[PDB]
């Protein structure tokens, strides 16, 4: 057992390892989406750029969790990163909706990790979760919901004009 | 009675107190609208930004009136700020039309305050009204009417595409 | 029901709406006080400046809560902003004491909102409260208590010299 | 009883006073170690510099707690600062191990102070602990464990060459 | 079938998809290694930094292949990223040797992809491989072999002093 | 016995160890006072700032003595730092008078340490005392006496106005 461990339950250690796999999964989903919008029969550069940013952000999420595992004295165990459910993401609107489902899934996973940390009276772990994950999740969810709302009111996905313009006017400056 | 008072009728003092309450009311209306466009099921950032600016401007209007009350020797009496008529503002076009009605209401209130000041032969009060309120009202009214006209010719509120584009191209730079 | 809502109790939603009304109320109290010190028969510019700053800060508090309501998926409902208990604030010392009572009231309201969020196992809401409200309350309370102590040891409110000097030497640079 | 106190248990007040004494104790331990490495028969400048930094950091920890006591309305009571267990710290490796034991002790003390604050439903106190102490403890513990590991793999304390080189290559730039 | 495809065999398309999975695998291996050196019982920051750089470089390799797939008209199909063979990488020397085996594996895969492209008379694909992969592989292999040689001549992995010094003097500036 | 020792009596070594404990004691006294003026029922920021500066200066005094002990070949032995006589310092005037008593005590201790060094014909030790302690003591004593005189002529401690103004006009710029 390691010299820095203190107040660190094994249930928490397992949970962090599960969360690492989840954040890498999300990274892979977003990479898949990004390059779907790179296809010559979709060709929406700013959708592609948007989801590529999200994919690198989730990779950083995963790395912060791994640093945390080592900080608290736990051992990293890595597992396979399952492939996204889809290879074809249909449309900008549909990709954004899958991103909404994804982030809500990841959010309930964090909220249970927080439940877990408060119940094993691990306040350091709890505040780590609050400070570095919980509000980033709320922000990501509000943002993807704003986008789904605008794509819908424009006429997406029935109107290809709507997705083109959304790509130029909303994902062209941030 | 106060040492600086001169040529300041009590009807005018009451009127300024009424006008303070009105300008705070307008501030509250615009705050309500601003955050309606912040909702994830409306998501029009630049509408929200537009009405938030107007709300801070009306708060400054109110403060200038309070400074004026104290300048002329009158006493400030504050009252409740009634809630906006609506919690849901339907659409960008409808919000803009409510803003037009609002500013015309506030304008007739100022025009009667000016009537009042000219009839109690208070030229300082009269020129205060002309210089700091009357033309700001005419400008605000022309501006909101321009906007209602453009939203209508675009197809608002039936076309969600129209409101999206108006938010990007007219309220995105000023 | 809205697409971004997750782990957000309706008791919490109601509570945020109550807290918004409270922070706007505080804003109105401080505006009232500010312009009482602007009167020609009180004439304490730096008291006025002090309470005007506090009033704009409480308006920002309210806006942050409204942004939060929309972020978590809740609906904003606004209510009347009741008028301050007083129109005449007697003196700098008395105004400062009313400000102390006010901030303690607002603080117990936040502490119950936090109780509520921890009991509905809403850690995002809980950390929002800790990070953006709780310590600002402790700071505001210590500050107003320091001031009440100094005004008292100087001879306020019996000595008008004391309030004059406090206005020049303590509220003249910060 | 003081005018700023709210939601501040007397058990918490006592606890902060205990924690102040503990953080000053740690400061004294590190000062002792620092100047042990200053001895002409040890002469490891960067060990000395390392532990002197830690000693000033613990003094700042103590001061932040005292500011907090006064902020929440409590009264500071100071006690004797007991002398370090040792006057002779044997070696760089041994000093680092005593520093590891020390910080773990201080950490369990903070974790109980947090337990205490959550149980007396003092969220301001709880978030203070999370934000300003808990993660600084985890960082300090990981750091001292990294160092103990490297000194051991080098051949410390049997090899005086190992400690010399560690002092030059690990504690010579940070 | 897609409008940009020309001279692009389906065997090549499959091969690029296999190579994408391989470059992501390598990325995962290096991430695993990086954070093994982050452990408090290994604590070799510059090994960790070294393998983390390699892991981000392999992620860029994968992305360049995906861009290429879309450029030539092929369709991206993603698969699971299998976990590294080990969770514990034993030592700096052993990690470096696994990195050598890895890059040679990836290199023979590229050399067969090139064989394939020259035999389906796809010169664009062939020169892509030469310009963006083949020489990066030769460089990576020479580099890891240099390192394995130096760690061995120093006394690794039997001497923990050797790995410490290698981490400071060879992976501390590049 | 140590290789650098020359002309260094054991009575002197003991004396330096006593003086180290004394300078740390003074540091603790001043910290106690500083945070007494931080209390919300005293609230004299510049008194607090004044005594906090003095407390860090005495900590530096102690460290210079410890460096000197090691320089001359002596061994540092640390002891408990006794708590200040008081937890409540009554008033600015009273705190300043306790500071005067304190510095005179420390001064006679240095003057005996100098007596001791001249009698064991240790001129290096003697000039160290003259150059780094004796005149700093005379300066500190004149300064605290100036302050006690001004607080008294103002009406302290009977007049809380006097202490307020002294805090603003004498301890507000130096
Ligand atoms: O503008 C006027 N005063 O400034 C004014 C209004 C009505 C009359 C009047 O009585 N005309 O016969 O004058
Ligand atoms: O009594 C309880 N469960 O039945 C309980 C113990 C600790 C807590 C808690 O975490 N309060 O914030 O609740
Ligand atoms: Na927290
Ligand atoms: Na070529
Ligand atoms: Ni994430
Ligand atoms: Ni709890
Ligand atoms: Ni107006
Ligand atoms: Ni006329
Ligand atoms: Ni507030
Ligand atoms: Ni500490
Ligand atoms: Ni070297
Ligand atoms: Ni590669
Ligand atoms: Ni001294």
């Amino acid at each position: 057992t390691s010299q820095v461990r203190q107040n660190y339950h094994q249930d928490s250690e397992a949970a962090i390892n599960r969360q690492i796999n989840l954040e890498l999964y999300a990274s892979y989903v977003y990479l898949s989406m990004s390059y779907y919008f790179d296809r010559d029969d979709v060709a929406l550069k700013n959708f592609a750029k948007y989801f590529l940013h999200q994919s690198h952000e989730e990779r950083e999420h995963a790395e912060k969790l791994m640093k945390l595992q080592n900080q608290r004295g736990g051992r990293i165990f890595l597992q396979d990163i399952q492939k996204p459910d889809e290879d074809d993401w249909e449309s900008g609107l549909n990709a954004m909706e899958a991103a909404l489902h994804l982030e809500k899934n990841v959010n309930q996973s964090l909220l249970e990790l927080h439940k877990l940390a408060h119940d094993k009276n691990d306040p350091h772990l709890a505040d780590f979760i609050e400070t570095h994950y919980l509000n980033e999740q709320v922000k990501a969810i509000k943002e993807l919901g704003d986008h789904v709302t605008n794509l819908r009111k424009m006429g997406a996905p029935e109107s290809g004009l709507a997705e083109y313009l959304f790509d130029k006017h909303t994902l062209g400056d941030s």
